[PDB]
């Protein structure tokens, strides 16, 4: 029939990448940080997702920053951002196969600095 390593290549070999996530929205937005909460993808690329790839950057800047999570969580907080500024973030599903597709580009604007003294 065949030689070399073979056996578990029935479907796991003809598998595809996971679909783009949904429900993505910023629940906790700050002047410097920004929390992005989303829901699992309506479907997976055959194999179980490993992690999510998030890419955020200023609508004016041309540098995309990649921030990986610490697991299969659908929630991640961003940092190192300027207040009163807007940034475009996109959530994608990355698995053994790879980075399927990016979800509807999201646009969030940090809060305008108010003061360190609770008011």
């Amino acid at each position: 029939g065949s030689s070399g390593s073979s056996g578990q290549e029935y479907i796991l070999a003809l598998a595809d990448v996971p679909s783009s996530p949904y429900g993505v929205k910023i629940i906790e937005l700050s002047q410097t940080t920004a929390k992005v909460s989303f829901n699992k993808p309506d479907s997976h690329g055959g194999v179980p997702i490993h992690h999510y790839q998030v890419d955020v950057k200023e609508v004016a800047s041309e540098i995309w920053k990649i921030v990986r999570s610490h697991g299969v969580q659908t929630m991640v907080v961003l940092n190192n951002l300027e207040p009163n500024t807007t940034y475009e973030i996109r959530v994608a599903a990355v698995n053994g196969k790879g980075q399927g597709d990016y979800s509807k580009i999201e646009i969030f604007q940090t809060l305008p600095v108010s003061g360190p003294s609770s008011g």
